[PDB]
């Protein structure tokens, strides 16, 4: 325990979020209208140690996409199901140089935290059971992460990323062109799932919660339950570390240092291993597409409170 | 006329045929059925001068498809029918480093010798009419192109071609994606387009008649008629020059000197400017992907016969 | 504490040390005599707790030469005699794509521990003085940092080094060109700073405990002397983390998750935050770059004792 | 002959050179005070046919520098002397990509015409002898070349060149540590005898005989002497058409589809194959590093004359 008195810890993160609050600059992201609909004034930050304390400020009850906040999350259950060395003789395990190719030296995707490696990893999860159950059965592995609290589902902007997402086909295609996906996948209805695990929505409060179940080895902090396999969460880390973050990972790890996966729904799943998890969600979002109050926020929180991996 | 006494010159064409014939290394293409089929020992050359005079050795008789070959048609038609203005604010003009993306400095093919070159090329003929209207238009192109000889269709390697061009897809999405095609087009209809055009039949001898329209200024040596724009005819042999023999071009350019194209059915469209054209088949490929019989063709009748564009 | 009997951790360590043993492969760099002259039997294991606790096991007394293995530590000295900010106005954050550049988008070194930035980190140091004085200055440093333990110089190897380096001028007349270097600085005479550095001689004990002192955030477990500013210390860590095993530093990343820094002659400097610095030596290589022996112990180090980034 | 009067050819060139006069855009190269010192509205053109017959409009006397116009030169020199194999085991034939590598898929650099290129065919040119010795072969070579007329050399412009050149040094030892000169070259001494042959001084007039040597398949048009091998000629045009117009190559090879070669002097070297020679000048240059007025006299002359290599 790094929070000896998480009251006044508490006090902290509130003057924190006030001070990220007076940032005003990003633009909201608008490749589609259920984006585009979003208030660049929402700004929401939400704890959740491993112990099971929790704390919010600001706008942490309204639901938005956890787009590509899900791709850690699907990995980790590819982990759990499957295995490291399963799941990794089709999904590379580094960051690419940065244009920006499908695949790396081997024919497989760079990552789980890049789209092509995320689709792959897609393709993975409870093969042979059908897209509709596919879909339930993260949806109840997400709910055990979030301690059963808010999950939902977003059938307009799935339908928007469906009907929008040809460089999501070009990927397919490719992948299925190079022999990426396990022998017999439905290429086209996996980028269908895909486009639906996008779509799931959460609030500040339920996503610091399945942050925590990752801070916490696995456990949910408010259930105690077993959710995810250790090697499962180790692995989902060491890759948020270096890749959570799109072509802010490099500075991301070297000034925070902090296992972290940014969408572009403007929310940051945050990880203090041991000690909480942490959703922080603001719309508008910089050049790199990352929030720019979240990434103001958790510059601040590793100077602040000295939870960079190397203190 | 560099050729005084055709009659002789002929003898020597069958020479360097009978030469390459010892060549029977390569592999004959086999990503589908229909390339599969054909035997490794065909092997047949068919010129045609600028004044209508012709000659054939080998199996000049036996359809083949065009594949690849039909790349510098399509654009020639295009250029023909809208400009080179017009063309290219779609299309490249230059050859590419080599791994290998799909779109240029400025979001745009390469060049039309190349896949994603052919497509966007394909996309800009004769728009607004359906696919079928657009199929016959490029067909009666062709036979005014190879003086109403052989012209043909293979519906089972459009099939093949079709159902198993994932690369294809990956591409057309991919500039989709970049808004590289004109407003308004289908996209999966123009690669359906696309590949009929690749399964157009012709023998060297209906296409030799082809590349000596080109090399005719854009005049069918055999009807006298004006088939294509001089501006269209100069600038298909520029891109023949530079990027007609895929990975191979830089060497043909530099050893060869003559317009020229491969396909992946082992034919090679040859066009001595002002002079004569010429098309060589021979199934086998090498890794470059053209036909080793008639790479070996190529390099024998330029030392021979000193066409090389620079003596 | 994770290690609550010392004693018994010893034992581990030496089963492990006896396990890598048993790995003969790789090759012995030997592009100068200096490197080809030792033998591939040679394998030692030094730890240093960040109490002061020592413990060794094979050839960990024979001297051997830093190479790469410096780079980390004279980084670590310029942050703490010039602070971050000045550091990285020369120097990038984070790891490159892979052929392989010497600059990045920003026309400096992707980072101190590919060659061009070691260079470029070379040159902000001790800036004024003449390089016999920058030697002595590094040397008394690099003295704090063992707790006065084995610091030597081969002299042998640095003139080979010199005499040989044809890449690292090629890079010196690079960073010259882009204007890399700070204002005045003799490129040539950096060139020759740098050679010395990779010269500089340790023992695996000595290592350990310049390890350790990285381990514990700046100060000599042998002596309890502050060396490094905290600031120095995480920079170094962060980056030894990303980018100190050359092409493995990825999979390193991934399996191992330690912090740590690979050499030409056969060293692994490995760093367990708040628990242990270490040295594994043994000239055997592999493709990568590194000691064959020395990767596989800490893989084995990892599962045993769980001490990876995110357990 | 496509020039039936001259006379009346020579008074088109005059109203082109009138025309492209009018263009004032384009920077003076400053890298060196001896470019610098140019002024911007020095303009010449000067022509000679493959008979011998001359024209100059401009300031077709005022020496300057060949620069890179100098590479096509010393390459045909060296096919001459040595043979196309010879010479191709050392440098490539085609085109690169554009960032910008220094070697090939071979470590061979990419043509004779870019830098690497250009060092490293300097370094088989008369090989045993020293310098001044070399320099002076390559000397007499240039006056046969142009039929003696003008050929100095700028000592001031060699002399900043070399204490210039800090990018022609890295490539210097970037080939030196790949292996790529012949056994026992003096690196150092060769990037001497490169910077020498850069700073050969010509004017409109003499180096339209060197081309116009080249148009004529290697025979001076006033001695009637056999200067180059047919090889070596054809070689060099084939680089001409493909490489010699920097990044602006393709657009000139498919606009202007004649051989050519640019310099930072503001040099034009054109050939028009069994027609003419000519060189252009103008000091100011456009951001591809090619002269402004003789980018737009070229595309003027071959619309007006159709001397297009595809007409
Ligand atoms: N410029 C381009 N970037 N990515 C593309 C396909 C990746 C191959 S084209
Ligand atoms: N290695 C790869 N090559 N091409 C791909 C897409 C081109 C972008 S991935
Ligand atoms: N292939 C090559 N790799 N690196 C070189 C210079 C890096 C620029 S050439
Ligand atoms: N960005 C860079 N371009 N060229 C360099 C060396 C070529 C290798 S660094």
């Amino acid at each position: 325990s790094m929070i000896p008195d998480f009251m006044s810890f508490t006090s902290h993160i509130d003057e924190l979020y006030e001070s990220a609050k007076k940032q005003s600059g990003g633009k909201v992201a608008d490749y589609i209208p259920q984006l585009a609909k979003f208030s660049p004034d929402l700004w929401g930050v939400s704890v959740c140690t491993v112990d099971g304390q929790r704390h919010s400020t600001g706008d942490t009850k309204v639901p938005f996409c956890l787009q590509s906040c899900v791709k850690p999350l699907k990995y980790a259950i590819a982990v759990n199901d499957l295995g490291t060395e399963y799941v990794h003789r089709y999904v590379g395990k580094e960051p690419s140089g940065l244009n920006k190719l499908f695949l790396n030296e081997d024919d497989k995707p760079h990552n789980p935290m890049v789209n092509a490696g995320a689709i792959v990893v897609t393709s993975l999860i409870k093969q042979g059971v059908n897209n509709a159950e596919k879909f339930d059965y993260v949806m109840q592995f997400l709910n055990k992460m979030a301690g059963n609290e808010y999950v939902g589902f977003s059938n307009a902007t799935f339908q928007s990323e469906r009907e929008s997402g040809d460089r999501n086909f070009a990927i397919g295609y490719y992948l299925k062109e190079k022999k990426c996906f396990p022998e017999g996948t439905d290429m086209v209805g996996i980028l269908d799932f895909y486009f639906q695990l996008c779509s799931i929505e959460v609030t500040c409060e339920s996503a610091s919660v399945m942050a925590a179940t990752l801070a916490n080895g696995g456990f949910c902090p408010i259930t105690g339950e077993r959710v995810l396999s250790p090697e499962a969460v180790r692995n989902t880390l060491s890759l948020m570390h270096s890749c959570g973050m799109y072509d802010f990972s490099g500075q991301f790890a070297f000034h925070v240092g902090l296992p972290a996966k940014s969408g572009v729904a403007g929310g940051i799943l945050l990880v203090v291993p041991n000690v909480m998890g942490m959703m922080c969600w603001s719309p508008p979002l910089d050049k790199m597409g990352n929030s720019v109050k979240g990434i103001h926020f958790c510059h601040d929180l590793v100077s602040l409170c000295n939870f960079h991996n190397y203190d």
